[PDB]
Formats: C-alpha cells, structure tokens, sequence
C-alpha cells in the first residue's frame, strides 16, 4: 500500500482571507496582523501591461484594500511591497496563526496546496515543483493567492503562493517573500513554461518505496556510473542526477541494501525497455512527485 | 481550458482535524471521531491480538466499564460516562461536548463515489487523501495499522458528511471499513480471519465522466465517430475489467452528454477504442492514465 497524501490543511485554513482591490478579488494569507497576497491585485485591467508596482502602491490608500475574514472585514492600516507579494498591515492579529516559517524550496521538492476562491478554501492536493518551476494544476485547482506549504511537527513551512495560471494547465508563483519560482513575471504578457522534465531523484525514491514494500522485480545485478546514467536519463527528458541527490538518497540505500547507482541501473533499464506490461506499487507509470523524505517519512 | 491539468483534490481537512481523538483500551490504541459528546471508533479496540481471530464483541464489551476506556484529545483526558455498540462501531459517551464540532451528517455511500480520508495515527492527523469507493467495496489507502479509526468524509457548504471509518487491512494491501453506523462496506467482518476482496474493476461511469470533462476542455483526440449499444459495450468493457454500465449510469451522464453534444453511447464507443489501443504516451486532461476516481457529480458541478 502506497498512496500520495497532502498535509492536513487545518492550520492553513484559519489563515485564508479575501482581499479585494477595486474590481480584482483574490486570496490572502493572514498571519499575525499582516495579510500576504500577490501584488498584482492592485493592477488595473488597463495597466497590467508593464506596471510599475511600487509607484502604483505608494499612492493607493489603505481604504482601497478590502480584506474579509469570513464575515469580519479587517481594516487595512498599512501596506508595503516585498518583491511580488503585497503586505497589508491590518488592525487585528489572526488568533488562528500557527507556528510557521517562510522557506524557499527547489525543483523536485513536494508540498501541499490549499486551493482557495474568494479567500475560502475549496480543496487540498499534494504536488511537486516541476523542474521548469511550474506547479501542475488547473483553474479548478485554486486561484491567485492560494498557498503551498509543508508541515513539520506543528510548524507550517509556507513555501509557495499562486500568482498566475499558464495556458498549459500549470500555474506559477513565488515564495512567501515575493521571489518567483522560474523565469516568470507578474504581468499580463506572453509567458510559456519551458519543456518539462521528470524528477529523477524522486523516481528512485519511489522505486526505493517499492522495494521497502516488497515490489522488487525491477532490481537487477548491474551498476552504472553517475554520468552514463545521466547521459541516458537526459535522452528521456529525465532531470539529471547530481551528487547532492545521491547523498539525499543515502538513508534509503543503507536501509534497503541497494546502492543508488545500483537502483540507477534498474531505472536505466526501465527507461530503455519500458515495464513490459508489469507494474510497480500498482502503477503502470513511474511516479516522480515523491521526494526521498516523503518515502522515508511515510514508509 | 478550465480543467486543464486538473488534479484530484481532497476536501480541506480542518473541520475533521478538530474531531480526531485517541481511544485506548488496555494495550490497544487507535483513532476516534469526537462529535458532540460521543466518540466513535472501531469496536475492535476492545480486542487483544489473541481475541481478533474469533472475537465475541458482546462478551468483551459487557465486561468493560466506562473507566476502562482512555480517550485523549491533545493533552486533555475525556472521562467516559457511557458506552454502547452499534454494529461494528463503538460509541463512547463523554462528559464534554466537542466545542470544535462541525456541521455533520452520517451517510452511507455506494461503490464509485468519492470522499476524503484523514489518515491519523494515535489521534493525530498525518495526511489527507482523496479516494474512490472501489467496486469490490474496498479503498486503496496508505497506512501503518494505527490508522484504524480514520474517517472518510465529504464537505458540502461547511457541513461534513461522514461516510467511512477504517477498520481492516486486507492481505492485498487495500483497506476495508464501515459507515459511521457500523455497517461494513462489502462482505468483510472486523475479524482477523481469511477475507478476500473480489478482483477490483474500473469504475466505468467515472471514466466516462472524466472523458466528458476532457471534451469540455477541448481535449478531443480520443473521440471516434462510432456509437455502440449498451450491451455490446458491456460485453467488451468487462473483458478489460471495467464495470458494466447500467441505464442509471447512462442517465447520470445525461447533462454531460447534452453539454457536449456527444451521446453517452457515442462516448462509450470512444472508451471502447481507448481500451483496445491504450494511451501509451498521449494524455487526457494532462493525465497519462484513465481517471476513474472523479465522479460525474463533481464533473457536472465544475462545468456548469
Ligand atoms: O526547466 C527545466 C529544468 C532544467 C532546465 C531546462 C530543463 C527543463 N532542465 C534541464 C534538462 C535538460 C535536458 C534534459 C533534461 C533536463
Ligand atoms: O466486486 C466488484 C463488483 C462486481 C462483482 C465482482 C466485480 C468486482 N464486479 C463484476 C465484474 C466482473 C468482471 C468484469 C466486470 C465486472
């Protein structure tokens, strides 16, 4: 048994609020007496072509910002900008503020997203940062202002905020400090996600998860070099394996007795020959949205 | 379009997290669902490992008193004031009503319907996932054996419809459980005996709703211009371990058929061709697999 789960979203639900600036309405993250939201809420329909956000911001009054928490409206008493997130100083601290951090993740790492609309949570799903720096998801997977997070024993690590949905069924955003993931801008302009690749380090972790649960038909007696595998994996649009990734898989290699370059040879043959009608953990396709720690932590 | 690259989402688990408690009977410990002044949990918490082969739950329960049960919610102990058995769920009455109690109902679901499960170990929520109710009356979940007492639920307008409680691991790695009234789904007993779930099939009505969702989003590569009779389709689908489509299922897909202009039996012929050819690289709504855990109810509502 092995099914992908998202973190319990209870701690994040208590922070979701509705932020409206003029005609634009989106989701905001209410922590203490500050509401975090994408800065493009201050954009006009007619001005999100090359906006000069800080000049538009220093002239919008606090009363332009409508903040709703359920049926309580929070009075905005201040506003400042950090990169691409808008900070709204409000007169009320959120009593449901959890123990939290602001962290930045890197491609291949996983987190949960609390999909929200008009500040009210609709659903939660588990996802990974694609190598192209996008997050797979539809317009029905949350609108602007939805946040991505991890939970580490009572502490919520906020790592992502939805900013825009790309036409290819993926969305892109920033961390909670305003820094985009990937080569994207918060402008209505022609933006496309680059050619996506498979997160190789996650596939091996998922293959380790199959070993730990007794699915070991794919294990072979061969070993490969790190680059001979990388030369093959890249040909199949699999994100190259670094020595960092080999190190992160260390505990799974020691616990299963399968060296990383041993499992790499198994994955290598899987790429060149397919699975030949067989399955792994009940799936006929290789899963790449399970980090090594996701496996260490569930298995 | 609207649903491009769509991902299955579980319902926000906040309202259920506030109900999870830890129930302990002697050395056995598992999860309980605290609603008002009643804690619901699997009745096999009163079993030891030796009792589980042939447990006499009436004999075991009649020997228990309120002080034999330890119920903990975070750091507070809940004194039990009453205990009764309803089928396969234990109901422990406590002196404290759950102030965190959400709006809730008890509902029994059918195979094919979907819900969220909050996986909990010793009363603490670990993770949440979205699953469907398999035709063989199991669910494919992920555990550690402590997940007994984890509940399945849906949320509609902040009212939490509880529909499942986990009881068993079956030897095939899937899970079996009851509704919140204690009635098992399928031919399973809360007994650690030789139980085998019948071979699982694919929820055909969910796949057809998934394919209708793709057409609404402009994903039409899999469509063919053929139609089929309902019997000819069922004759083919069952050989691929797909569920026989009933006239009820055809009626449920009505609004989807009318919204796209593709007859249900026409869609069935396209699915029949997908089964003989496979996808093998091509994707539908961004997924390289035929999704069978998204119900027509969810498709119709998200595509008005
Ligand atoms: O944006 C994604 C992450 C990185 C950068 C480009 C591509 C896609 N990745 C590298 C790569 C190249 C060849 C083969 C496999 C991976
Ligand atoms: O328990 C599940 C529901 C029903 C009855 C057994 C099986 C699985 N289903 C029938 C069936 C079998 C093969 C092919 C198509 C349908």
């Amino acid at each position: 048994g092995f099914r992908k789960m998202a973190f319990p979203s209870g701690k994040v639900e208590g922070c979701m609020v509705q932020v409206t600036c003029g005609t634009t309405t989106l989701n905001g993250l209410w922590l203490d007496d500050v509401v975090y939201c994408p800065r493009h809420v201050i954009c006009t329909s007619e001005d999100m072509l090359n906006p000069n956000y800080e000049d538009l911001l220093i002239r919008k009054s606090n009363h332009n910002f409508l903040v709703q928490a359920g049926n309580v409206q929070l009075r905005v008493i201040g506003h400042s900008m950090q990169n691409c997130v808008l900070k709204l100083k409000v007169d009320t601290a959120n009593p449901k503020t959890p123990k939290y951090k602001f962290v930045r993740i890197q491609p291949g790492q996983t987190f949960s997203v609390l999909a929200c609309y008009n500040g009210s949570p609709s659903g939660v799903y588990q996802c990974a940062m694609r190598p192209n720096f996008t997050i797979k998801g539809s317009f029905l997977n949350g609108s602007c202002g939805s946040v991505g997070f991890n939970i580490d024993y009572d502490c919520v690590s906020f790592c992502y905020m939805h900013h825009m949905e790309l036409p290819t069924g993926v969305h892109a955003g920033t961390d909670l400090e305003g820094n985009f993931y990937g080569p994207f801008v918060d402008r209505q302009t022609a933006q496309a996600a680059g050619t996506d690749t498979t997160i190789t380090v996650n596939v091996l972790a998922w293959l380790y998860a199959a070993v730990i649960n007794g699915d070991r038909w794919f294990l072979n007696r061969f070993t490969t070099t790190l680059n001979d595998f990388n030369l093959v994996a890249m040909k199949y649009n699999y994100e190259p394996l670094t020595q960092d990734h080999v190190d992160i898989l260390g505990p799974l290699s020691a616990q299963t007795g399968i060296a990383v370059l041993d499992m790499c040879a198994s994955l290598k043959e899987l790429l060149q020959n397919g699975m030949n009608g067989r399955t792994i953990l009940g799936s006929a396709l290789l899963e790449d949205e399970f980090t090594p720690f996701d496996v260490v932590r569930q298995c």
